[PDB]
């Protein structure tokens, strides 16, 4: 799948996360999400707060209500589309799913 991660300054990354891999797995594996992280990715911390496109948030496993619940604790500007990167899994079908990381992730 190819995965382009969008940061503030308009840098780009692009890679290749296979399927069930979560872009915060393979962030590691290219070295993007060198920060750690608190609910080490079982989506309770806003740690991977990131903006995902609109294109592939309905695509891609959109989880429940556990997940709605925490996106209304990030300290950054919460978007309709907005998402915990941990809690995805990409796939060869959805390459191309563009990321927006901001500058507070939080
Ligand atoms: S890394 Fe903790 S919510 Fe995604």
């Amino acid at each position: 799948s190819k995965v382009v991660y969008v940061s503030h300054d308009g840098t780009r990354r692009e890679l290749d996360v296979a399927d069930g891999v979560s872009l915060m797995q393979a962030a590691v594996s290219n070295g993007i999400y060198d920060i750690v992280g608190d609910c080490g990715g079982s989506a309770s911390c806003a740690t991977c707060h990131v903006y995902v496109n609109e294109a592939f948030t309905d695509k891609v496993p959109a989880a429940n209500e556990r997940e709605i619940g925490m996106l209304e604790c990030v300290t950054a500007e919460l978007k309709p589309n907005s998402r915990l990167c941990c809690q995805i899994i990409m796939t060869p079908e959805l390459d191309g799913i563009v990321v927006d990381v901001p500058d507070r992730q939080w």
